[PDB]
C-alpha cells in the first residue's frame, strides 16, 4: 500500500515500532511531521529550549531521510485537520500512540477522520519500556519489582521504502520556531548516542558540580534513541536501569489517572490553601531567593533549560513546602524552561515532591544541610550565582549569618515555614 508515518516524539529511524510496521506492511512510506499551532503557538506550557532541541532533532532526522532518497514531509495545522485536508486519499496512517489527554483526543479525531475516508489508522506502543496492560501499582517499588522481571523487547529496524510528497514543505519551515537554543544540548540522535556512552560515576549523580548525569532526558523524551536502546546499552547498570523505569511509572500513572493534569493525585489535597504569594514566586523564578543552592539551580535552569534531579527536587521542594506556592505554578514554570519537558514525568515529580502524589509521607529537606552536602566546595553555586563568585565556601554555606553585597539574604526562614505548611496539610 501507499501509506504515511507521522513522527511526533519518536525522532529517529532506528528501532521505531510504528515506523517498522509501516515499512514492512506498505510498499512506500511517506515520513511526515505536523507542526501543530496548539503546541507551537500560544502554548502556556511551551519551552523555547525544548522546541529548539526538537527542531534540531527534526533537522538531523531529515538528513537521515535524504540519505535514503527521501526527506521529511512537513505540514502545518492541527493534526486532525491536516490529515483531513491532505491525506484523504492515502491507504493507511501509522503512528506511535502516546499517553496524555491531548494525545489521546488528537488520535481519536484522526481516527474518526480516517474511518470517514477509508484510511486505515494504526497506532503502536513504542514510548514505554513495558506493556501498558501491566500497570496496576500503588508505588514505584511495587511496580519495578513486578515489571522488571519482564523481558524488554530488543531494538530492531525493518527495511522498506521511503517516498515523498512534492506538495509538502520541508524542515526549513520549522526554523521560524527555533528562537533560542540551549548552550548545553544540540539535539539529534548522534549527540544522543554520544551521551549514552560517556562513562560517568552514576553513584555521585547527586553532586551538580561533578558531571555524573547522562543528560539523556531530552533525547529519551524526543526519541532520538529508543527506551529499549538506552536499556540494552546500559543493561548492566542497575541504578540507571531502575531510574529509566521511573519514566514508565509516571507516564502510566498519568495515563490511568488523567486527573493529575489539573488536580492532585490524592484529591483530598485539592483543598490546600496555598499562600501563593506572587512576590515569593517571582523571587523563586529569578533565583533571588536567599538560599545559594536554590538560586544556583533556578539560574542554571533559566539559562540552560536543564538541572540534575537533585537540584530539581530541592528547587521544587522549596517552592511548595517553604514558599507555600501551589505546585501547579511550579509545574507550569518548569514546562516553560525544561529542554526535556514531559507532561506526565514533570507532573508526577511535582506531586511527588509536594507529597500530594505517589510518595505518601511528608518529606522535608534542610536547604543548608543539603546545600553543604552536595556542593561542599560551592563550585556549582559559584558557577551560577554571580555575586557569590568570590565568597569562600565556608561563608556561602552560612551566608544566612552574614550578608554579602548584591546577594539578597534569605527571603524566609525555611524551618518555620515548613512547619506551617505541614500543619496546613494535616489540617486538610
Ligand atoms: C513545546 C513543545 C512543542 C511541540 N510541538 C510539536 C508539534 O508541533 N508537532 C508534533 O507532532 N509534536 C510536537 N511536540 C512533541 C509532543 O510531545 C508530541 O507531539 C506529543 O505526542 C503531544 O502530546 P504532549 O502532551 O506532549 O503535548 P505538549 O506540546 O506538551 O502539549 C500540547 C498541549 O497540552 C498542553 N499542556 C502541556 N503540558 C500541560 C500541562 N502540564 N498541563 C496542562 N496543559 C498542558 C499544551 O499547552 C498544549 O495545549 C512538542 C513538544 C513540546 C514540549
Ligand atoms: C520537580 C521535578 C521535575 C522533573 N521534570 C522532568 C521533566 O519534565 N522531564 C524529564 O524528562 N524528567 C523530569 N524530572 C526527572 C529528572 O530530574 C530528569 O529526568 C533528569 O534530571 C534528567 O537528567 P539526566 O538525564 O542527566 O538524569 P540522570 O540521573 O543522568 O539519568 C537518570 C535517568 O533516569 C530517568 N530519571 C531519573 N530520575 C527521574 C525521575 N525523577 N523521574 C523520571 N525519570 C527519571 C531519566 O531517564 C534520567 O535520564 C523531574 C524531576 C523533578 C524532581
Amino acid at each position: 500500500m501507499d501509506c504515511i508515518f507521522i513522527f511526533r516524539r519518536d525522532l529517529r529511524l532506528e528501532d521505531n515500532t510504528g515506523l517498522n510496521y509501516a515499512l514492512s506492511e506498505c510498499d512506500r512510506v511517506i515520513p511526515v511531521f505536523i507542526a501543530d499551532p496548539r503546541q507551537l503557538i500560544n502554548n502556556p506550557y511551551k519551552s523555547e529550549f525544548a522546541v529548539s532541541f526538537m527542531i534540531n532533532s527534526l533537522l538531523e532526522l531529515d538528513d537521515e531521510l535524504r540519505k535514503k532518497g527521501s526527506r521529511l514531509n512537513v505540514f502545518f495545522g492541527e493534526a486532525e485537520k491536516v490529515v483531513s485536508r491532505f491525506f484523504n486519499k492515502v491507504d493507511a496512517i501509522y503512528v506511535n500512540e502516546d499517553y496524555t489527554p491531548f494525545s489521546i483526543s488528537r488520535d481519536e479525531k484522526i481516527r474518526k477522520v480516517c474511518e470517514e475516508n477509508g484510511i486505515e489508522f494504526k497506532a503502536y506502543e513504542d514510548y514505554l519500556l513495558t506493556p501498558k496492560s501491566l500497570f496496576h501499582h500503588r508505588n514505584f517499588t511495587s511496580f519495578y519489582n513486578e515489571v522488571s522481571k519482564v523481558k524488554v523487547r530488543e531494538p530492531e529496524t525493518m527495511e522498506g521504502s521511503f517516498d515523498v510528497t512534492d506538495s509538502s514543505m520541508n524542515v526549513d519551515f520549522l526554523l521560524t520556531f527555533k528562537k533560542i537554543e540551549s548552550p548545553l544540548f544540540r539535539g539529534g540522535r548522534r549527540e544522543g548516542l554520544y551521551l549514552l556512552h560517556r562513562n560517568v560515576d552514576f553513584r555521585r549523580r547527586d553532586y551538580p558540580a561533578e558531571n555524573n548525569n547522562y543528560r539523556l532526558s531530552p533525547h529519551l523524551k524526543f526519541g532520538t534513541i529508543s527506551m529499549r536502546e538506552a536499556y540494552y546499552t546500559q543493561k548492566g547498570k542497575e541504578e540507571f536501569v531502575r531510574e529509566l523505569y521511573w519514566r514508565d511509572f509516571f507516564t502510566l500513572l498519568a495515563y490511568y489517572n488523567p486527573h493529575v493534569f489539573g488536580h492532585c493525585y490524592r484529591r483530598e489535597y485539592d483543598n490546600i490553601s496555598w499562600e501563593n504569594n506572587e512576590s515569593y514566586f517571582e523571587a523563586w523564578k529569578e533565583g533571588r531567593t536567599g538560599y545559594p543552592i536554590i538560586d544556583a539551580g533556578m539560574r542554571m535552569l533559566n539559562s540552560t533549560g536543564y538541572i540534575n534531579g537533585r537540584v530539581r527536587m530541592l528547587v521544587a521542594f522549596f517552592l511548595v513546602k517553604v514558599l507555600f506556592v501551589d505546585w501547579r505554578w511550579g509545574e507550569r514554570y518548569f514546562a516553560t524552561k525544561l529542554v526535556d519537558y514531559d507532561p506526565a514525568i514533570n507532573n508526577g515529580n511535582w506531586q511527588w515532591i509536594a507529597s500530594t502524589g505517589v510518595d505518601y509521607m511528608f518529606r522535608v529537606f534542610n536547604p543548608w544541610k543539603q546545600q553543604e552536602k552536595f556542593d561542599p566546595e560551592a563550585k556549582f553555586i559559584k558557577e551560577w550565582v554571580e555575586e557569590l563568585k568570590d565568597v569562600p565556601p565556608s561563608i556561602i554555606h552560612s551566608i544566612y549569618k552574614t550578608k554579602v553585597p548584591g546577594y539578597p539574604s534569605p527571603i524566609v526562614n525555611w524551618l518555620e515555614r515548613v512547619n506551617y505548611v505541614k500543619s496546613e496539610y494535616k489540617n486538610v
